[PDB]
């Protein structure tokens, strides 16, 4: 019933991203040190997890969005959210 969240952060400022699954939709709130704002991520799902890593100064984010038994990976690599190659054990 309650919304479900996932969070990641990078750097020392820091940057933070919080993903919320609410009524089948996952949205994103962002912090880079100057206030919270709404990010570009919008994808369907009831459950969400996230991980991220830096390559130098560039952030890479992977969001795992689940509905039923299907998990979709979404990828941020600097230029829009793209569907990743992740598949389950099937
Ligand atoms: O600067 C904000 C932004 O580009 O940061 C990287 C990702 O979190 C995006 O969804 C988000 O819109
Ligand atoms: O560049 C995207 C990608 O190759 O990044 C590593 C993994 O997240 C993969 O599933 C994904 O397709």
């Amino acid at each position: 019933s309650s919304v479900q969240t996932a969070a990641t952060s990078w750097g020392t400022v820091p940057s933070i991203r919080v993903y919320t699954a609410n009524n089948g939709k996952i949205t994103e709130r962002c912090w880079d040190g100057k206030g919270w704002y709404t990010g570009a991520f919008n994808e369907p799902g009831d459950n969400v997890s996230v991980t991220s890593w830096l390559v130098g100064s560039a952030i890479h984010i992977r969001v795992y969005a689940s509905t039923g038994t299907t998990t979709t990976e979404w990828c941020w690599d600097g230029n829009g959210w793209t569907k990743g190659a992740y598949t389950a054990t099937n």
